[PDB]
């Protein structure tokens, strides 16, 4: 038994809620919050910009040091950094950005990173500002992640559509 509340069960291991991931993080303080990152860990908008603002830019400062040492992530890749005031850890995961021509098949690789963590609070990768089909992202999540994932979907209208269309 964990501290996530009001989630709808989709599968054995996938749960979903209409919520802002930042507000869920602040309330739950989960072991792992997933950031919808880009390869440069430049946190400007969506999940990344919202989480970073909630850390008072500490996430960006830490990320800039990570990139200066290690160089960019791969599309489909990830790194574990601090969760600051929001979680123990933040798993920065790079889904493909359709608005940049990246291969949607890399979305499965992106979700595979979740399997290294027993429980995660996460957003829908590659959807929203990243330009890919959200029904598809949820399907890839369900078919790829085997650990326990609590999905926070910000847009009410999209949350209703994801639930109603779920197979
Ligand atoms: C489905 C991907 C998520 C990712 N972004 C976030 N997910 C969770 N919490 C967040 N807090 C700040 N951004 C958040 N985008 C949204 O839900 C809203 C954008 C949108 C509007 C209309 C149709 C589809 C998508």
């Amino acid at each position: 038994v964990n501290s996530f509340s009001g989630y709808l069960k989709l599968t054995d291991n996938v749960y979903i809620k209409n919520a802002d991931i930042v507000e869920e993080a602040k309330k739950v303080k989960p072991t792992v919050v997933v950031n919808a990152a880009n390869v440069y860990l430049k946190h400007g908008g969506g999940v990344a910009g919202a989480l970073n603002k909630a850390t008072n830019n500490a996430m960006q400062v830490e990320s800039d040091d990570y990139i200066a040492t290690n160089g960019p992530l791969k599309v489909g890749g990830s790194c574990v950094l601090s969760g600051h005031n929001l979680a123990k850890h933040c798993l920065h995961v790079v889904g493909p950005n359709v608005n940049k021509g990246e291969d949607i098949q890399l979305l499965k690789s992106a979700y595979e990173n979740f399997n290294q963590h027993e429980v995660l609070l996460a957003p829908l990768l590659s959807a929203g500002i990243f330009g890919a089909d959200p029904i598809h992202s949820l399907r890839v999540c369900v078919d790829t992640v085997r650990t326990n994932v609590y999905l926070a979907v910000f847009d009410k209208n999209l949350y209703d559509k994801l639930v109603s269309s779920f197979l």
